[PDB]
């Protein structure tokens, strides 16, 4: 059996697979290395994973997650191994790689996440070669879903999208300016609370201010991140939430910036199941 | 004698005026009263301003800063009653007032600041009427120092304005990526980081990316802040270092959107001593 994850923002996707059949399907919380120690990492698999396999014994883990650079690997690599009892390999990467491995298999192409971050790379069908640092929500992460909260929640309470949207906005979420301030710059996380408010953009797309926010971050996105690569020999990937909610609108971006998309998906779990079965 | 103060992020600038003279000139910490208790504030008063005084008692005191809404009013004057022996009254404002007064007296007029953050407000010629909201950092304060710094570092790290720049600006601040991320993310008061490599931007004026950053974050501001008053009709009026140190590009970012420019000043301090002076002398 083989066990693979993909760690994001807001969760681990895990995928179970023995003589390629999908026998588990399993989410966690997000087991990111910069923001939880080793124990947190070990006691979270314990509660939450372990009830859900049907064995502590694997041929081989690979787990993909934001924040395991190389010099977290081998932190998180020990959690997996004091966990689970693997016969052969524990394979420990970002959450780029998985991107990249689902969309692109052993062949060259420009790879993104759009999520609550974003990144962008260059894989060159066996790892990534160039990578544009995303810079988090605050000073980067353009085409983000955090961005995609920053923006709109700017906007909105900046009277720029009229009274309507603003009000809609307040009422759905329960918000008010104070709270929203208070979430924002003094409670944890303020990237996962503006992602999870940015949905409120696809339920909205139809509006003009709702469709330009939107196309114009993605076009930020691609403009200062996706054309850093070679973006006229290689077709550009997409991989998150945010990739598919927003399909259309990225196809739209792409055109008008002249980029080549090649996979749109709503995450790299089905494409890691092909590349792990075929 | 009269104490005034204007309370910002980095600093509270006081000024003592005896007789109309300028006869004492203080700086000490902001004192926000969102960011520190009663207790902090009044034990900074004592450490910091009161052995630079050669008296406690005034006649009048006008307090104006950041944090001081209607809410805070009486806790900051009762840290200053407590502080300061005073025959009058003890007024506590915002520095937005501080920045009216100083610009515009007792006539009405769109009032701007632009230091660490951005504000911006319509002064009908007694106080405030309207104000927009804005927001911190993060969602808003456009064309602010910490604004300005969260553009440039997105710009320089994401390879946006080339590699010497990107290279001098690291070496000029002893910063590397993974440091900035940590002050910006993970560290307090990172808008005051950012404010605090802001000023590259105006050592750098004359790179052509430099100056477009600057050009269009005041165009962002003036736009999205000063223009949903009527900007038709009155002057926006200026104040803080950030209007200060680029004033020209700022003058560039009115003309290119249709806004009259009044007073653009440093800070409120020369302006407050005119007001207090003349226009709204005690007789």
């Amino acid at each position: 059996m083989i066990l693979i994850a993909d760690s994001g923002s807001t969760k681990t996707h895990w995928n179970v697979l023995d003589q390629g059949r999908v026998i588990g399907e399993i989410f966690t919380k997000g087991m990111n290395p910069f923001f939880q120690t080793p124990e947190e990492m070990g006691r979270e698999i314990e509660r939450t994973l372990l009830p859900q396999l049907n064995s502590n014994r694997f041929c081989e883990v690979h787990f993909f997650g934001a924040g395991c650079i190389p010099e977290k690997v081998p932190v998180v690599r020990n959690v997996l191994k004091g966990c689970l009892d693997v016969s052969s390999l524990i394979e420990v990467d970002t959450d780029m790689l998985a991107a990249a491995k689902a969309s692109c298999g052993r062949s060259p192409g420009i790879v993104c996440i759009m999520g609550t971050g974003s990144n962008s790379c260059f894989y060159d069908g066996e790892k990534i070669a160039a990578n544009v640092s995303p810079l988090g929500f605050i000073l980067g992460d353009e085409g983000s879903g955090a961005v995609l909260g920053k923006l709109l929640i700017g906007d909105l309470l900046k009277n720029q999208m009229g009274e309507e949207l603003k009000e809609k906005f307040l009422r759905q979420y329960e918000l008010t300016p104070a709270n929203i301030i208070e979430r924002v710059y003094r409670q944890p996380f303020p990237n996962r609370f503006l992602a999870g408010i940015s949905p409120f953009l696809a339920e909205n797309i139809e509006h003009p201010a709702i469709h330009s926010l939107v196309l114009n971050a993605f076009k930020s996105f691609l403009t200062r991140n996706v054309m850093q690569f070679d973006y006229t020999r290689y077709k550009a990937h997409f991989i998150g939430s945010v990739a598919y909610y927003y399909k259309d609108i990225l196809e739209e971006a792409a055109a008008a910036t002249g980029i080549r998309t090649g996979t749109i998906v709503r995450n790299p779990m089905e494409g890691l199941r092909t590349y792990y079965s075929t």
